[PDB]
């Protein structure tokens, strides 16, 4: 696993595929789903990402398919304005409604 979000195993290609879809919607000024993804990720957690902000979050699914406006699940891909990967985060293993980084 390139990224492990709890029990979910993601390859660098799974991440790139998810990021490409979120980035396209972001550039178009459109959102999908009840929680309006992609949307700004403020970094309340204070992760030390090595790429510049603003950051946007988009769901990454354990099933392998691109988020299509339904349930977002626990996992997210975080990218910036230049389509650079900031990180992969999850609610799994975090307290409250916070996120932890996938390893
Ligand atoms: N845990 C966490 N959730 C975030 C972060 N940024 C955005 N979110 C979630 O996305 C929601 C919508 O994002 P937005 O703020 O960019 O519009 C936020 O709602 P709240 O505004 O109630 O915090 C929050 O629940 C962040 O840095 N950490």
């Amino acid at each position: 696993c390139d990224y492990t979000c709890g029990s979910n195993c993601y390859s660098s290609s799974d991440v790139s595929t998810a990021q490409a879809a979120g980035y396209k919607l972001h550039e178009d000024g459109e959102t999908v789903g009840s929680n309006s993804y992609p949307h700004k990720y403020n970094n309340y957690e204070g992760f030390d990402f090595s790429v510049s902000s603003p950051y946007y979050e988009w769901p990454i699914l354990s099933s392998g398919d691109v988020y299509s406006g339904g349930s977002p699940g626990a996992d997210r891909v975080v990218f910036n304005e230049n389509n650079q990967l900031a990180g992969v985060i999850t609610h799994t293993g975090a307290s409250g409604n916070n996120f932890v980084e996938c390893t």
